């Protein structure tokens, strides 16, 4: 495809504001419709996942308008995504060759556990992603992902209006398909608000809970909660001075310690780019995805920046997520002038390994505009008690949230988004096909499983977070108990079978394994023991002994019961085939490599000879995956064959669950 500069030229020709050039790509047009089936408040990632999944699940059935108050896709924290998310992208027609032009490569999760009372000591837990011919995971800049999903939505009959705000004071939401009247303005100053008459409202306003907070107060869990503070840093090409052995920048890296943990995420940034130019670049990438352009013939990230007049750079997202029962010194003005800055630099110098690590990174000033060098957010975890009701439902963060750790936010949260997308078709049709009282009753009953799933979802994620946090207080519990159980219970068994039709059903069965019984039994023994040791104390060695032995005893039976064949010793660096810990083990599969030219991390596959980020040609041999233990040519061919394309929908197939096989 020859690249078009439609939006760049349209914007210049009419001197269009940012929201005006975006809204001009709507199928219905730049202005709001009088009527719609579904109005979605908020075009965060979940508002857009919802609209894309709803229209793709059953095309040309629902008219859907998304209202987003940001004039353009705004900054958001929450950048790490997982195989289920990529699979969802691939099911919606965008595979890794195209996604990697926009987003950073993620190849598994690695953890380093720092000893507090013995500064310099650490242990690790390392896993891998997948071969480039199986799948990828992504590190996404959220203004870019929201742009990609806006454009994809508009190309699929969904209207998306930026710079428009739902007025939750004058909006009327009523049940039984009688009719919502959603008030949409450009802000509180706006004299001329519009109304969209509609059947269903979707609250996707995130943590702001702008609608469902009117139906129930925010709910907090017992015990400590968490705070976060973070910033953006350079991404070094040469990672060899990082003080951890075998560190790799294309993992989501976790630096863990008694008070909490630090995320390290390498991802490219498009900040400084004009919005119209970005629309042309994204539109071109989708046209390339439509045409099936091979990766080696697709222009590199940097070439796209030159082609469309964009700004491109590599940055590292580094942040703290710590408990809110930590004791800070009263005076912290030696570490900065803002609180977020102060607590960040204070915590860095509390750990010699953190200070040594951070000394490889240079701080970026105001990457996302003024005032954005530092971020802080306090009291992270919460739950919405009421997530649906007559005329409305809520998705994503508006239902609840726990912690950045293991990225439940996007990757687990999309179970609600996609299930709600599927549920919306009968909800609207019920309203159009039955009188009001019966419609409201039938819809209420239809939504009981959605309400009940949501009600139980956040508490299970909360216990998962506390399980990991308490085990992060010891350098043996962290890797050998918490991480081991998360990956065993939460690895996505049978993901290669998921399609558009089964996706919501599969996703709600995942929950990162947090509902698995043996997982909760180990999680409860650990939490019950460790929560009785004050944070400023070291866990007694006998307590670690007892917990480690308990976990390994439950583990052996649950592992034996699982009927899913996995090369566990190839996927977890520190464990053998039966998930036994091996003290010195170091052998794992190798799926990635770092570009000698630009530093970007690449997936190994024979048909990707050039770097997708800068276009530099690597040597042919480098494209060879290393399987340890080895695979035959047939075993390798059989692997890649399973992951080529998703299966057609068979209404007689039993859905195979991601969680491990029950013992019974
Ligand atoms: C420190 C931290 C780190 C995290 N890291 C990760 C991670 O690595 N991976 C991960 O998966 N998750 C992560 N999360 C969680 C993640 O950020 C959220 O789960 C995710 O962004 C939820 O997005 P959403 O679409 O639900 O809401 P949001 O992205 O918050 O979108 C809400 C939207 O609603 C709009 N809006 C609000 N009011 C109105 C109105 N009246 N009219 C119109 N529009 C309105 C806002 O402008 C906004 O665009 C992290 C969270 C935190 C706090
Ligand atoms: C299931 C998968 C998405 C996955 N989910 C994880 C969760 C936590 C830690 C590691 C993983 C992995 C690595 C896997 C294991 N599978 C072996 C055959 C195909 C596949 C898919 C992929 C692979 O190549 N790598
Ligand atoms: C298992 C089932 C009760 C179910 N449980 C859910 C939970 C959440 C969301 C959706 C579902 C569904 C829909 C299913 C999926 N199954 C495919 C083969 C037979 C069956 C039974 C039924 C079917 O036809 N529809
Ligand atoms: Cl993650
Ligand atoms: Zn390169």
């Amino acid at each position: 495809p020859t690249p078009k500069y439609t939006f760049t030229e349209r914007a210049a020709a009419g001197n269009l504001s940012d929201a005006e050039i975006l809204n001009s790509n709507n199928p219905t047009g730049s202005e709001l419709p009088d009527e719609s089936d579904v109005v979605v408040g908020g075009a965060g990632i979940h508002g857009l996942i919802y609209a894309l999944h709803a229209s793709k699940y059953k095309p040309n059935n629902l008219k859907i308008s998304v209202i987003e108050k940001n004039t353009r896709p705004g900054y958001k924290i929450g950048e790490s995504t997982l195989p289920i998310f990529y699979t969802w992208c691939k099911l919606h027609g965008i595979s890794a060759a195209y996604l990697l032009r926009l987003f950073g490569l993620k190849d598994g999760l690695c953890f380093y556990f720092l000893d507090r009372e013995n500064q310099g000591q650490y242990t690790d837990f390392c896993s891998v992603g997948a071969p480039g011919l199986v799948l990828a995971s992504l590190q996404i800049e959220r203004p870019m992902s929201e742009l990609l999903f806006t454009i994809l939505a508009q190309r699929n009959g969904v209207n998306v209006y930026h710079g428009r705000e739902v007025d939750f004071k004058s909006t009327v939401v009523q049940g039984g398909g009688q009719g919502n009247k959603i008030a949409v303005s450009r802000g509180k100053y706006d004299s001329t608000p519009k109304t969209i008459d509609s059947a269903l409202f979707v609250d996707a306003t995130g943590r702001f809970r702008q609608f469902c907070s009117k139906k129930a107060p925010r709910h907090r869990f017992d015990g400590w909660n968490c705070n976060a503070f973070w910033g953006y840093f350079t991404a070094p090409k040469d990672e060899s001075k990082i003080p951890f052995d075998l560190y790799e920048g294309d993992h989501t890296n976790h630096l863990c310690f008694p008070e909490g943990w630090v995320w390290v995420i390498r991802l490219p940034s498009w900040e400084g780019s004009p919005i119209a130019n970005l629309m042309d670049m994204v539109t071109y990438i989708l046209e390339c995805a439509d045409a099936g352009v091979p990766g080696d013939e697709l222009p590199s990230s940097e070439e796209l920046a030159r082609m469309f007049g964009l700004k491109f750079q590599w940055v590292t997202s580094i942040g703290f997520a710590v408990r809110n029962d930590v004791k800070y010194p009263e005076d912290l003005s030696a570490y900065g002038t803002r609180e977020a800055e102060q607590k960040f630099n204070y915590f860095v110098q509390k750990y010699e390994l953190l200070q040594q690590f951070m000394s490889n990174f240079e701080l970026i000033e105001n990457l996302y505009g003024p005032g954005t060098t530092w971020f802080i957010r306090k009291t992270l975890a919460y739950q919405s008690p009421v997530v649906s009701g007559p005329g409305w439902l809520a998705i994503g963060d508006a239902c609840g949230f726990t912690n950045p750790l293991y990225s439940p936010g996007i990757n687990v949260g999309m179970s609600t988004s996609t299930w709600a997308a599927q549920l919306s078709h009968p909800i609207v049709e019920i309203g159009k096909s039955a009188p009001a009282d019966a419609a409201e009753s039938s819809i209420r009953k239809l939504l009981v499983p959605y309400d009940d799933y949501c009600k139980s979802l956040v508490p299970a994620l909360e216990q998962m977070n506390r399980f990991n946090y308490v085990c992060y207080r010891d350098t043996r519990l962290g890797p050998q108990v918490a991480c081991l159980w998360q990956f065993f219970a939460g690895i996505e068994r049978y993901l290669s079978d998921v399609n558009i039709e089964t996706f919501a059903h599969y996703a709600i069965k995942w929950v990162w394994g947090a509902m698995v019984p043996e997982y909760q039994q180990v999680a409860q023994k650990c939490i019950e023991h460790i929560e009785t040791v004050p944070l400023d104390e070291r866990l007694p060695d006998a307590m670690v002994d007892e917990l480690l032995a308990f976990s390994n005893r439950i583990k052996s039976a649950a592992v034996a019961a699982d009927d899913f064949s996995l090369r566990w010793d190839a996927i977890l660096r520190s464990f053998d085939r039966s998930l036994n810990f091996v003290e010195g083990k170091t052998s794992r599969d190798i799926y990635t490599r770092q570009c000698s030219g630009c530093g970007a991390w690449l997936q190994l596959r024979p048909d990707w000879k050039k770097c997708h980020s800068c276009g530099l040609l690597g040597t042919e041999p480098q494209t060879a995956v290393t399987f340890d233990p080895p695979l035959t040519a047939e075993e390798e061919a059989l692997l890649y064959a399973a992951w080529n394309t998703a299966p057609k929908y068979d209404p007689s197939k039993e859905l195979k669950l991601p969680t491990p096989t029950r013992p019974a």
